């Protein structure tokens, strides 16, 4: 009985190389929120009406997600630093340098890769259940493969995903959509069908499966790189992660120590889709995440 | 030019729990011949004449595929012990309470499955390809995972693969074909027309994730309670690989040692798809191995 995103404007931005639907709401340091798969920015709809009291708070799709396409229509690069660009130009054109990034799921891939290859622009990283994909793909093992089988379907030469994928969209979206939620009645029915909307796009599936190869390639050879050069993100970082057990050296604090300097972060009781499932529990630790580094967003 | 199967005669087997569609040709010593995914015994078409100039070869299509089904149309068996009952039935029916089983890829499955559990009926086994599934799930990992996406695919909950595999199905057992052979033209185009109308039943399909789903579980248990026990093959094994670099432990002719004290083998530069891509090699090996072993099939 909320309406969605009260009070936000949508906008397009015309970026180098991409066509972004954005939605912005607030005043004060800014936030930008990046949605993850199979989703689109309306997976915050719980969490950013609350940050945009207080926080300039902007809601992107990613490229070739929602309603974001790249311009290039034919070969276009979708690996998260490709998409890590979108987002400097994005927070660029709003009047933004340097702003804190909260990412979910794939979103939160273009968020550390943004904060490891422009350190300056992230004042703040707040990963929602992801560790970097270098440390996904030294884990995988036969229970990995099985729970994750997308991540290798959806990475195979083009166009075997597509194909299989788009034969009945909306059921593999629907059946995915549950699975990720654990069969938990999460989903805003409106959202849904934005959800539904986008993938019944066989660009935007094309774009999935086009994120799922770079996360096997390009992907995993910058974190590599970052790695061997001893990189790390700069900024505070905060992980919030499905309660669950991990596999020793799995434990998402643990890992993000490895990547970064400043790092806390906490358990939360649901599923792996956190905006949608636990958006007040997200909200506490995000706030307190936030107010208590108030000095990093100056 | 050549006509398929010269001399078979066609039946079809009605077992306890299976109608099963059998070939067979020769006089002397019997050998099994059990095909693999996504085909069916017409892959043994370049071997089984030769062989049947000397033995009395039988060919089968493994329960579900091609032309055999399970009896039960709704929740049948299709794990290896019960696919092994069928080949002692089939053996059996035919005159044979001990015999030879020459197996590739889940046929191969089928055939060591038979032999752990029923050593009395197996005079000698041969594997193109395939080790044990504990071993390869012991070995999954990125790469594993990503050549071999359809282990975790297939073996998704119903029906989940069977809604993406049976949506074009003709295309994706093409490319699937394709792809197993390393673009090499090694299907008949007759054998081919075979598999194709298989793999358009739906039922076919099915088993197929049924046999992908049963090597996660009950397969694997299997094998597990056998290593645990110190149950191993009783006959001569010969194992015919791929040649490829094999990572430490993995090598096809090493494991079968751990699986069996008497084991030969060789490599074979053919893709995995051996019985037709190198079919002069693998007779030379088999014709060689059963001749040196002529007392174990007394």
């Amino acid at each position: 009985t909320d309406p969605l995103l009260p009070g936000f404007d949508y906008l397009t931005l015309h970026t180098s190389a991409a066509r972004l639907r954005v939605a912005v709401k607030g005043s004060g340091p800014p936030l930008l929120l990046l949605h993850g798969y199979p989703q689109t920015h309306l997976a915050w709809h719980r969490i950013a009406p609350r940050l945009a009291e207080d926080y300039s708070v902007v809601l992107a799709d990613l490229r070739g997600y929602g309603e974001s396409r790249a311009l290039d229509e034919e070969g276009a690069d979708y690996s998260k630093a490709a998409l890590a660009r979108d987002q400097l130009e994005t927070m660029g054109q709003l009047g933004f340098e340097r702003f804190a990034v909260i990412g979910h799921d794939r979103g939160a891939r273009v968020g550390y890769r943004l904060a490891l290859d422009h350190p300056q622009a992230v004042a703040a990283f707040v990963s929602l259940t992801v560790v970097p994909i270098l440390d996904n793909w030294a884990a995988v093992n036969k229970v990995f493969a099985l729970n994750a089988y997308h991540w290798f379907l959806l990475a195979q030469p083009y166009d075997l995903p597509e194909r299989l994928i788009g034969a009945d969209p909306e059921h593999f979206l629907d059946y995915t959509l549950r699975r990720m939620a654990q069969g938990r009645d999460i989903y805003h029915p409106q959202a849904l069908e934005s959800y539904r909307r986008a993938f019944r796009d066989p660009a935007v599936r094309h774009a999935m499966c086009e994120d799922y190869r770079a996360a096997v390639g390009v992907d995993a050879d910058a974190d590599q790189a970052d790695r061997d050069a001893g990189r790390r993100l700069q900024c505070p970082v905060q992980v919030l992660w499905q309660e669950r057990p991990y596999a020793a050296g799995q434990h998402p604090l643990e890992i993000w120590k490895t990547w970064a300097g400043q790092v806390e972060g906490a358990a939360i009781g649901a599923s792996h889709m956190l905006p949608e499932d636990a958006p007040d529990a997200v909200l506490e630790h995000l706030l307190g995440f936030l107010a208590s580094h108030r000095e990093a967003l100056r």
